[PDB]
């Protein structure tokens, strides 16, 4: 139950504007990419990126998440086929799950498990893990990499093949890597502030 | 349905190591602050922060979120009261002190002009991610925040006058930190406790 003074670099309202403005333009350049280069990336980059995600706030500091980093070609092949076969039942074509150097499979912990077997339930897990995934993608973009935020599909396969315990569930599938040379993204337009931001003034 | 070549910077692995490490340590310095300063912040600062959050990915590009920014000391004080009464069942000065409350709402669905309801996809995680970008933007701006439960939901829904398709997702005061701002001496999990790596 110790305490420490907050060590945070703050800036005058002037420097806060350029910071917030420049950062918005930087993040606005981020786009979901679905065509990856199989170019190699040092694991330490991914480790830092995952670690950067783990710095996110969490309900009661539980940090109820497990980041399963996957570079093994055989596992990625298994996961791909499972994803294609599940989406095939209703593109379903998903070569990016094998071609991307790393699959970051995010799991959410509904509860922690202690040595004595008892279960200490976590709080606001969906929110906490979601925020961490936000930090993940923000870090991926900071590294100069691209990603494909993807549904954790199929959940049961991902659960087994990664051998994660029953307290955990797949939250998000995130292939990561360089973009392909001929990579293209859809000409999408993001909502303007009038459509997303309501303001109650004095 | 047009298409654009991806326009993004590429670094060598080493320049990636640097930036990935440089960004981790910067983000490690972020802490939940519960003691705020009443120092006024330009509305435009938080406008950028909210739009930064809005650049987040979303299921089917629906962007199912509404960021309700509250500076009105009167509504901030009413939100404070109801929050305390709710948490009383078993204390929140920051909800008034912080110059802004960013109440994030999630949209279960969109309502078309013809009154039809077009359902959204993976709203919880989409908005959660967006809230991640929000806190990243806040930290980038040298500001601090208190990620907080959206309680009570019915009250926040009513007083902020949001439609049925929306529900409170998170409440976050935003502002400068207090002078003698103390944070709990917490220690984050290490690589071993949160990261499982499958090599070849
Ligand atoms: C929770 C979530 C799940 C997603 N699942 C998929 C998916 O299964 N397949 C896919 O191609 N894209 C998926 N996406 C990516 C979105 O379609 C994409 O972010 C959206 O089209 C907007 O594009 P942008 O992120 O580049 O701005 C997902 C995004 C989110 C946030
Ligand atoms: C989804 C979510 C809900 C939270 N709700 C509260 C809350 O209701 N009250 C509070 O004091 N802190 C709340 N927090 C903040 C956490 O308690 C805090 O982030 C945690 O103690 C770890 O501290 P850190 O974020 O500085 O690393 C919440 C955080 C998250 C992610």
């Amino acid at each position: 139950p110790a305490f420490i003074p907050y060590a945070g670099a703050q800036f005058e309202p002037e420097e806060m504007l350029s910071k917030s403005a420049e950062y918005y333009q930087f993040m606005d350049h981020r786009r979901t990419v679905r065509e990856f280069s199989n170019r190699a990336i040092p694991l330490e980059v991914i480790e830092n990126i995952v670690m950067t995600a783990s710095t996110a706030p969490s309900g009661a500091h539980k940090q109820p998440w497990t980041f399963v980093v996957v570079s093994d070609p055989q596992i990625k092949a298994k996961i791909r086929q499972a994803a294609e076969k599940e989406e095939f039942e209703s593109d379903w074509h998903k070569p990016f799950l094998e071609i991307a150097p790393y699959l970051i499979v995010v799991f959410r912990k509904a509860y922690d498990v202690l040595p004595d077997g008892t279960q200490r339930k976590n709080y606001y897990v969906q929110e906490s893990v979601g925020i961490a995934c936000g930090f993940l993608l923000a870090a991926i973009h900071q590294a100069g990499l691209v990603a494909l935020t993807h549904t954790p599909s199929p959940m049961n396969f991902l659960q087994k093949i990664l051998q994660r315990p029953e307290n955990e569930r797949p939250f998000l599938l995130v292939p990561v890597g360089y973009p392909a040379e001929g990579a293209m993204v859809p000409d999408l337009q993001r909502k303007d502030k009038a459509a997303v931001m309501v303001v109650y003034h004095h």
